């Protein structure tokens, strides 16, 4: 039989994975080595695995690629090591990049600084309006790059739309699926043609391993993995980090279903709270992209952002006022995590560069975790009622 | 008191390392986590550890950096990353480097492919000749880059004098200490900026970690940490893997001496031998730099090539004829390791262009074990015998 | 704030556990260590972690008393372990145990061979039928020990009867409660005074660790730690054992979840199937103590045993003919496992005798896992279909 | 080739351990599963691995198998597993242990307190004057128990002398290992029946792993796993532990050296110190048994025990002022590990009861890491003239 005819749940479990035939061992073995061997010289000259692979992190990799409907994964050492690999392996001096603007962080720095540094130029614009990132493409361009639902509000980018703008012009499309995992969304069924993520977020789960993958098309992935991270970057996952991220994503679609149930609860009870001015959340009918988000998400996330009353110093109340959120900057774990951009952050950044970043001083980011939803609740509004 | 005071044997034991405060545990604990937790708005802001660095990986990061006399450590995803991230970090389009062209081959890929793409060029020249290197530096150099000893036949590059000549010339010296170890060989204390390594070989030394090192000034390093990692490569080394280099770190210098004790007696028996036309290895009085090598190195370490009469076949049936030495491409492990280039790596490359890279029918390279040298030695002649 | 005041679910992802007071560190560190170290000689004496304990198996302990309400908690190298640990504690040469014989098989052998060797007398008794556990009572008697739900045809037994004719007798009632975990059952609130489990099963979950857990009062855990597994077993679990498990038991309320809606969707299916004899499931009102099923466990379980049509030929023909659903003797993984044990497991023993154990030629047993369960009924139904 | 035929550095390396025929993985693979699967119900009742047994733990138990020279293995939970596994697998109520006094303390609470509980008498004997072996024989003996060199003054048991005593009066002979590893001490060449070790110490050397090991015969090996193991004590060894202790025990022929090397050195430097009353270590040729230890051990060993001029007050003086040596009670670390059991351990026992067990109020036992001697040397030297 083959995985890729199955239900997704059984995808999640089953595909790349099998009992090892040598022994019977259902959990795939760790290969935590370094070295492999060969039988003879002529072995030796015929496979030139061989560490730029792993039986490990290739389980991993071809879960992925089902999961992602694409046809081959590349593990790496971190979300953005996924990232640079990818843009370091289809970019040379010369070519060119439309980004969205509202991209993660760290992403925003190797676009903005790193990639002029090697001649590589990159236009920002808001991705949200697709007549942006057409008027911006270049005879150059080699590559749209987007992220959706985007930080630090949630907002959506039309990925069907999208594709069909870069392909027409010639470029690639390449989505950071971090936030959805394929789960809710699969850009490559949108058209896209490569989709990154940080595992170290909803993939694994578990808050316990920093990791990065790629899926796309077997051409572009060989390149990826024997010219990318063999000749640029360096930054393959560990087997170890590959074994746990297998583990992890065991679970990924009863895990997504119960963040997503607890967030639509959660987003449901701050809409309804007079002390918070906004809820940011694809689930609620008042999200400004609501039925792209009902067409191209399966569910509307596990992530929440939402605005208090009474600006930077309510925020930091708040957050200083919770007993069951945990203060962290991460987010697809386990336990539900918070953070307070403006306090935490981006505190040394000038408010008003903040403000046009999106990041008003009283929004609040909420990671949606496993917990009974009513005791995040009870947590959100007893710090809420002392804030306030 | 202060590891730096302490031998050196000391400081492979303790150094970067203490029990545990909290528990008094002895062994560094895993801390196998992406996610930190603050315990207020403040305490997020003031950290603003943070999984650009982590309390496993900073303890190996402060052992090699006392080992090598550095400032400071960077830990990677692989040699490979160490060397790219560094070099990332340091030079920009239009750029320029001088390196050695006896260097490692994926090493040489990333400067002779991917550099150039990014506007950074690369001149090679032949680092055993120091005026070469002096004969090819320019205004935009940034970088000489050199690896010693260096493969296939172990020649070497005067590490004190080729730094003052770069830094009389305004670039950074960068060397690859992969094959000495710090026990063997300390480029910091001859004049080189910044070491990285490969701790896949030796400082791990178990065949069972994938990952580099850099070692350096703290103001490079956290450069290399804050732009390179973070902006560019994404190379981050995982915590277990950290931990298992501690781990494997702490026998060091009982390897190296047992390493270079058992390479020692295996060149002088392959020396002795009638069926074996060349020996490269530092430790024998024979080699083209002798005196350098003992006034560098500490030891002559582990590795040996030799070229065996008859050329390619006699190179392939001997190989084939090994019991105990395992054929395979890795180096500094705890077993034996042994290759024949000319018929298992570089099979495709044309006879004449192997020739060129120093690499002729007969080489055979040797990564020597801990195992007794009696046994490996006849299993040497043994295949030796029934070869020739 | 005291996780023993949120939700079960809240508990299962935060009791025992909390930020790496030192470091931030979320994941509860692996200490990976085997020695704990004093700062002075008076530490030393006052102490006497010592690992006998260890802060990462303490988390586990910690959590697991949490869920199933008891005071303490106790890890062991396996599931049989806790039991052996438990037991050899309580009892001493001419104590006597009144057991279930419907019990795990190797908990069989212990009781049946091994006590008596020791001086330590076990009546075996069917403990569906509490007035047989009364009557078997003795002066002596030290312990009642019980399994419910139970192989091989999921029987059950009232926990709280037991209890109380354990208690009027003078012994303690231990429970193993393995096959439903916390979140389906809690035997100390229904009055056992000691719950054992293999987390090798639901707890964990992953088909990864072996390992046990033994939840009781206090004064008797002390016993089972400072005797029992200093004195006696040896059978401490390792950190990392432990540190899977904290893992796997995170997503343990969802996971029984999905576990239990699959097997009641899968266990109507076969009971509405010609070829299908008999379902054994507590799920089903046909079940003969469904009744006490409702009032005792909070949801039916994850495991379900079945007869299929034509005996030992048909059974073997149906295992052999699944496709998804793979062959083992374990059961609470995420994978589906099947078994049939008159042809697997008890092929050497008598058929009369395997009669007289509950097992009969044709009897299936299904470890229903997280796929989709349209597809493991698609599965089954194939396999029924073929084999008769 | 057989590992059996090859020099004992050599079997240390390789022995049990071979690339991974499905992959060529040089390392040994981590099986960290729970769940075997088979093929068919035919391959189900053949095999009837089973997890019982794991390939990574059976890679362990064989190398150790041949460094001892016995023919099977047995991995378990911790060294009492070991030991306690061994001993109740071979004793049952109505038989009797003879053993001697000298030996670790939680094996004397087993066989003091929990033996007699199960009817199991133990006579303790000073076993470094085998005639009172002898002496205390019994027709129901079934078991001799030894250990050496013995805590706390390393005196020694002639082990061939014993083990033929034994023999004669149809007994087995049990010797535990620990202290000296398979490296310096060979108990079944000797005449020993069966060799336990905990591979806390020496064996893994890494003071990262709780376990044990059993060596002896095929006959016996079996009932310890099957019997033992499986339905009394349920002490196994988890797979990562074995693999951790495969890594560890690669360096056990050059750590052993080194860690000799150093004692040695330490114990002359010790036994010329005019604050030092006694030095006791096999190394000296005023140890009571020094020509017994020559015979018998190929190393004498990396353990050290003295006595401090001035008693407890001295002692406790001395530990509290030592800067590099680490206060802890385990043994046969990479780190140098100090202790004073009259004031640390012993404490709360009553002075002439500490007496009579050899452990005077200035005894001092220390385990000598890898550290350079001269910094050991220099750290005793400091803490001696301080506390005197
Ligand atoms: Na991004
Ligand atoms: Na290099
Ligand atoms: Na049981
Ligand atoms: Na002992």
């Amino acid at each position: 039989s083959d995985c890729r005819t199955y239900g997704f749940n059984t995808q999640i479990v089953h595909a790349g994975q099998q009992p090892d035939p040598s022994t019977g061992a259902l959990s795939t073995p760790i290969f935590q080595t370094s070295t492999f061997v060969f039988d003879s010289a002529e072995q030796g000259a015929a496979r030139f695995y061989t560490r730029l692979g792993n039986p490990t992190t290739d389980a991993l990799e071809k879960k992925l690629a089902v999961l992602e409907r694409g046809e081959a994964g590349l593990a790496t050492a971190s979300g953005i090591s996924a990232i640079t690999t990818t843009l370091l392996t289809l970019c040379q001096q010369g070519d060119h990049i439309v980004s969205a603007s509202a991209i993660y962080g760290c992403t925003h720095a190797f676009l903005s600084h790193s990639m002029p540094k090697f001649g590589i130029n990159v236009s920002f614009v808001d991705a949200a309006k697709p007549e942006e990132i057409r008027a911006a493409m270049r005879p150059e361009t080699k590559v749209v790059y987007i992220e959706t639902p985007a930080n630090p509000t949630l907002s959506l980018v039309d990925i069907e739309t999208v594709a069909g703008i870069a392909h027409q012009q010639g470029a690639l499309l390449v989505v950071d699926n971090t936030f959805m995992s394929p789960y809710c969304q699969q850009p490559l069924q949108l058209g896209a043609d490569i989709v990154v993520h940080s595992v170290t977020k909803y993939i694994n789960g578990h808050g316990d391993v920093i990791g990065g993958i790629i899926v796309g098309k077997q051409e572009f992935i060989d390149q990826a993995r024997f010219v990318g991270l063999k000749d640029i970057t360096g930054g393959c996952m560990s087997p170890f980090n590959a074994w746990l991220t297998l583990r992890g994503v065991k679970t990924l679609g009863i895990r997504m279903e119960r963040h997503c149930e607890n967030a639509l609860k959660i987003a449901r009870f701050l809409e309804g709270h007079p002390s918070i001015t906004r809820v940011y959340y694809p689930g609620l009918s008042s999200h400004p992209q609501y039925e792209l988000g009902q067409r191209q998400m399966s569910l509307p996330g596990g992530i929440i952002s939402f605005e208090i009353a009474g600006g930077l110093e309510a925020g930091r109340r708040m957050i200083n006022s919770v007993e069951l959120c945990l203060l962290a900057v991460s987010l697809g774990d386990t336990e539900t995590l918070i953070q307070h951009p403006a306090s935490m952050t981006h505190s040394p950044v000038a408010p008003e560069e903040r403000l046009k970043a999106g990041i008003t001083d009283g929004l609040i980011r909420l990671s949606v975790g496993l917990e009974d939803p009513e005791d995040i609740i009870n947590d959100l509004e007893h710090a809420i009622r002392k804030a306030t």
